[PDB]
């Protein structure tokens, strides 16, 4: 028992990452087969970040201005082309650590695991969500950029997320392994301000079931709602709307501790208009939307 | 910027988990160089764990009656013997992941991460400190003892824990890979009550500096306070006394803020007197404690 804000063993994807230097700007690249993907802005300077014009600076590089070093070996690189946001160096050696992988695009309210990274070496793992705005709220210094998020099935890692930049507003966004930013940002050093951070509610019923499953049962009440009623509250409280899919995904979880899906939202509706007079949830002071309904499944079953 | 509970790249250490059977007990246990290191209750019976004498079980146990499976090839047992509470089985081939490695016991307030394990098989990575009453909050099924806490420093793992079981209360007990529990804990499925769960200060301060570092600024105030003063008021909430030696080891934090650890402690006096009124710092509704001063330096600094 006990609940944790568990990440994905890191090491699948140790093995992938490497450093990308072109002049005078480094960051992390994604080593997969024969090919490293890392953002774009690798080939801005200072003054080119304002308004990059990356077709037009890409022409002036050539596959020998690409340095990737892999621990302190050099790689290579006998291609480059640009697909959307991130660049593909082609090298002459496939990563022999190469695991078996997808890239996947998240939706909002999906979580991933970050392996936080500088010069292409591991600094730490962190579990974080797609915000519903398409920012994600991580921790990156600067060198982090082409830092990875992930999901693992068994021995099959989907990555999700390469990281680009923290906005103005010191919230992250990035792209999926395709190069496609999440939301409306862009790589550029520009006014970009984020929507609404509004809360996960299928996340955060979720992690309420963990609670009861784990023995946190305090807030467990005697009333129930129906979606429409519960909807009503979540806008009022920037709570995504809930949905029957959202309903058929909790199922697992309404089974196991036997309360029904509106009753949970029932005593959410309470914490949320009555707050939680100074009492924890599985040591939170506040209601948890960073564990998705599989997410808790997984970590109450033990999946390796 | 962006501050998250981050926990050590896990890869060094998942190349060092294997499943350890005896009889129809299966855990975890850690092979390094060519000894597996594991939780001496494989050894236990249903009946066996109300007053086990581990002396007396282990006599009817032979090296082939240890199954060691190392991915799905098994290892060959030469040995074993019992430390304290953790057997080391010698095996006939090291391990050639094994990296540079120490076993370290920590003190309470100290942070590590856990690779939570099944089978030998890694499910997850998560931060936890070791608590004042020598607990860890963790997350444990059935099957995860022999899972392992440890830091690292560069290229070298500080093995510091292996879990050993939940008590009564939900809480996680373990042992140093000598075999040492942790605080007063047994090996016995008996009455074993925590202490009082007391917040570590020290780690609450340099959390708050973190905050400030990325930008929460909201709960600093006009104030100070001496630490006669500040310690009234962490015995009245159960925080551990702050010493010169916690004062001491904030001097970076005060430096790079230029706030002084007095000042800090005044802000942290008032949200303990005030409550948080509703508001969150770096995402969190209650004080944060299992960040050490030197987690929040390397966080901020970004070292691999
Ligand atoms: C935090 N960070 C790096 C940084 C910032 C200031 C300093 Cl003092 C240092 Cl050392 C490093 C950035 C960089 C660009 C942007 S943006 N896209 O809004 O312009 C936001 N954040
Ligand atoms: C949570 N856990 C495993 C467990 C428990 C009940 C069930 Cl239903 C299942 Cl499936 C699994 C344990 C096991 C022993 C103890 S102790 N040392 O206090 O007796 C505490 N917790």
């Amino acid at each position: 028992s006990g609940f944790r804000k568990m990440a994905f063993p890191s090491g699948k994807v140790e093995g992938c990452m490497v450093q990308v230097t072109c002049g005078t700007t480094t960051l992390n690249g994604l080593w997969l087969d024969d090919v490293v993907y890392c953002p774009r802005h690798v080939i801005c300077t200072s003054e080119d970040m304002l308004n990059p014009n990356y077709e037009d600076l890409l022409i002036r590089k050539s596959n020998h201005n690409f340095l990737v070093q892999a621990g302190n070996v050099q790689l290579r690189v006998i291609g480059h082309s640009m697909q959307n946001c991130v660049l593909k160096l082609k090298v002459d050696t496939a990563n022999p650590k190469t695991p078996k992988y997808k890239f996947v695009r998240i939706q909002p309210g999906q979580t991933f695991s970050v392996l936080a990274c500088y010069n292409g070496s591991p600094s730490g793992v962190y579990q974080c969500a797609m915000r519903p705005n398409f920012t994600i709220k991580g921790s990156f210094l600067n060198g982090s950029c082409g830092s990875v998020g992930f999901n693992i099935d068994y021995d099959c890692v989907s990555f999700c997320y390469m990281h680009h930049m923290e906005l103005p507003t010191g919230v992250h966004a990035g792209t999926d392994l395709e190069g496609n930013f999440y939301g409306p940002f862009v790589d550029r050093q520009t006014a970009q301000a984020a929507g609404t951070d509004t809360t996960i509610t299928v996340n955060v019923l979720a992690w309420l079931y963990a609670a009861v499953i784990n023995g946190d049962r305090w807030f467990l009440n005697r009333f129930t709602t129906t979606l429409n009623d519960f909807n009503l509250v979540a806008m009022k409280y920037n709570y995504e709307p809930l949905t029957q899919d959202h309903v058929d995904i909790l199922g697992p979880l309404s089974a196991q501790t036997g309360i029904a899906v509106l009753d949970m939202c029932a005593s959410l509706k309470e914490l949320l208009q009555n707050g939680m007079n100074g009492r924890t949830i599985l040591g939170s002071a506040l209601l948890e939307d960073e564990f998705t309904p599989f997410d808790v499944v997984r970590q109450c079953s033990g999946v390796t």
